[PDB]
Order: C-alpha cells, then structure tokens, then sequence
C-alpha cells in the first residue's frame, strides 16, 4: 500500500522523473511518485498507468509493462522498520551513494529502504 516513494537511507527515496528512474527527497512538485500493490503471490511496483520496476542484467536497470512473474513484477517485505524489494536470480534492489541504483545478491541496509506514502 504506498503511493509515494522508497527512501534508500541518507535521506532520497527512489522516485520516478521525465523519462527515467531517479531518487529525490520529497519536496516540490510530484507526479513520478510509485505506488506499491498487491500481485498474487507477491508486490507489484508501479507508476501511475503503465510502468512496473524492471531489471535487465549487467547492472542495468529500468520499467517496463504490465505482466505477471518476478523480475518485473516483485517480492518486496518489511524489516523491523525498514523495507526490502528483491527480484530474479535472489537479488534485491539497490541505491548506493557511490553506484545509484542497481541490484545486489547481499541484502543488510545498502540494499534494504523505508517505505513513503502519503
């Protein structure tokens, strides 16, 4: 239930901006806010009308469509009072200062987010 956006530590979440993911604080503005549902199974993470996070390999990372699985669609869980969201091949999500966002095997805080709503 999250209509909003992923803080990955530091103080900016994962959020949505022009034609491509970025990470921000909250502040001005809107409209590439992410929105977290029910799938099934598992979660879906989805900007308002046509986008689910999607990964490719090699440290790629974009959105694509509407479809059913993992990868595209996701497995997402809570953590004492963080957040974790994890894909194919037992990678979760990651935002690093250093790399921005990518995908990591491990998963302690680097790869693990709060939860914004509204």
């Amino acid at each position: 239930m999250g209509n909003r956006a992923f803080k990955s530590h530091h103080g900016h979440f994962l959020s949505a901006e022009g034609e491509a993911v970025k990470t921000h604080h909250g502040h001005h503005d809107h409209h590439t806010h992410f929105h977290v549902e029910n799938h099934g199974g598992k979660v879906a993470l989805k900007t308002h009308c046509g986008k689910y996070l999607s990964i490719g390999d090699h440290k790629q990372v974009y959105l694509s469509h509407h479809l059913h699985g993992d990868h595209s669609l996701f497995h997402l869980e809570h953590h004492g009072g963080k957040v974790s969201i994890k894909g194919h091949h037992h990678h979760y999500i990651s935002a690093d200062h250093h790399g921005h966002v990518s995908t990591k095997e491990h998963h302690d805080h680097d790869t693990t987010f709060e939860e914004i709503i509204i």
